[PDB]
């Protein structure tokens, strides 16, 4: 389940530089987009964005909203490029730019040529990648949350990695993780499973009649001793306190759910399926499951 | 991946009758919603909707859009209830009502109290149910597709079944399947796996670098002989011709993909994961995978 995308649909524009075309985010009087739009096929291997953008002018940028906006000011903030435009977006929602932490989730509005094509939910993996579904032209698509009536933009897509996962920036242009916007092989750290998310998932299962996996018990230090072997993030007390409301709503002590999870990690699922999935899902946060109680 | 929901967000309204509150679809000058909104706690067991609606008037219906619309005409079409209102929705998109066939997919905009809360993609199971995620108040939420700029509404949610799956109507009020809008135990036929969808899924996998499952061959009659044992829909020639474009784009003869699938159904996946899933997914149509090439 992903957030409703209407508020974000009204902010997607088509940006063009040379032959390269990608998507931009038109908020107020500014269009944000990845800076590698100013790149050619040869520049992409190791571009000097300073010297490249220097050779560009406002009239070299063709923003097309549904209309053809006129640029009147351009700068480069980190790995994102900011177009000042004459018109201010009338569909501008209440927004803010936020840099999310690993383990948090968000909805992605996948766009091509400035037109929305689909929406799905992702997670910021511990290694600062995301397992998305992006094709060529998808660059400029943004990830976002919606709290109250405020759109918190947290991601802008830039590139794919040799392993097929994806990397990008916040809306200030700073990459998540150890990545740079050039067409070179870049490795991501060994991924880890978001343990607190798997617990919230098991809770969502119990809420939905799935209880075959409930059992024993364990201590926080004990479970974490088991979890560190399966590349599972260590479960702190903050994680426990985050899962508090789910424990209260269901009546299962957090550590008892942990013990059930340790049983799964050791003895496996044995073919059965939890929530209609044969694997342990870790892209649902406790706050997410609470929003779908 | 689900369709962008902005066009549908602007059509969701809150409908109230007595204490019951559910969602409605405000198109032109009409608000569509499930008719069991006119029910009380006692009526839900075996309501006589004729006699119940007869005891209702226009002023008993409180439609609240974001605003409180006034009703000036009401009728009952099958299991849906139609409110004529004074105002016509200015956000009305280009739409049409369509009754979809089993195996086809669509996006659901889950709403509560008339407010959009999330969007996800579903399939019309062969037994005319859907494996959704609906809570109380979700009734009135609609399923839809978007072709060009035209919203094809195909589903309106009504109830949950003893097994946890979900049932509803088209936008004319006719239930999908053998269901009636009363609070009684109702069984659905034995479900089947949408074979052509699983093949399109395996194609999407090959397109995305997953090739460990490719192999032999078989005839259409042979594979179907294997498939009928695993509650898999028989694969006709129309199914083959539907998967044609995916075969051309990937260069794998349809029947060779079928042989690979027969290998999976017999010898299982053996722990490996296709597209990051430990089960064979059947809620992706060939047209869907083409839209995400
Ligand atoms: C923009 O739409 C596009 C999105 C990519 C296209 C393919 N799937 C996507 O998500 N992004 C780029 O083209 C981007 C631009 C650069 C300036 C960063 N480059 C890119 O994504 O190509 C990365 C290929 C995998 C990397 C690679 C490099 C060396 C060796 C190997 Cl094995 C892989
Ligand atoms: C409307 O929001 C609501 C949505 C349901 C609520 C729970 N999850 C949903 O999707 N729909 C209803 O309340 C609906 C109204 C009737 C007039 C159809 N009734 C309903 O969904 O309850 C069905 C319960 C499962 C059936 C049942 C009956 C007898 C025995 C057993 Cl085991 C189950």
């Amino acid at each position: 389940m992903a957030f409703p995308s209407g508020k974000v649909e009204g902010c997607m524009v088509q940006v063009t530089c040379g032959t390269t075309t990608l998507n931009g985010l038109w908020l107020d009087d500014v269009v944000y987009c990845p800076r590698h739009v100013i790149c050619t096929s040869e520049d992409m291997l190791n571009p000097n964005y300073e010297d490249l953008l220097i050779r560009k002018s406002n009239h070299n940028f063709l923003v097309q909203a549904g209309v053809q906006l006129r640029v009147i000011g351009h700068s480069m903030q980190n790995c994102v490029l900011k177009l000042k435009v004459d018109t201010a977006n009338p569909k501008t929602p209440k927004y803010k730019f936020v840099r999310i932490q690993p383990g948090q989730t968000f909805s992605v509005l996948a766009c091509y040529n400035g037109s929305p094509s689909g929406v799905y939910q992702c997670a910021m993996r511990p290694n600062f990648t995301i397992k998305g579904s992006f094709l060529n032209g998808s660059c400029g698509s943004v990830g976002f949350n919606i709290d109250y009536d405020c759109v918190s933009f947290c991601y802008m897509h830039h590139m794919e990695l040799p392993t097929g996962v994806h990397a990008g920036t916040d809306l200030e242009g700073n990459f998540y993780g150890p990545f740079v916007d050039r067409q070179t092989a870049q490795a991501a750290g060994t991924d880890t499973t978001i343990t607190v998310n798997v617990l919230a998932w098991l809770y969502a299962a119990v809420i939905n009649g799935d209880r075959w996996f409930l059992n024993f018990t364990t201590t926080l230090n004990d479970f974490n001793l088991v979890a560190m072997k399966y590349n599972y993030e260590p479960l702190t007390q903050d994680h426990v306190d985050i899962l508090g409301p789910l424990s209260a709503q269901t009546g299962i002590a957090v550590l008892d759910m942990c013990a059930s999870l340790k049983e799964l990690l050791q003895n496996g699922m044995n073919g059965r399926t939890i929530l209609g999935s044969a694997l342990l899902e870790d892209e649902f946060t406790p706050f997410d499951v609470v929003r779908q109680c």
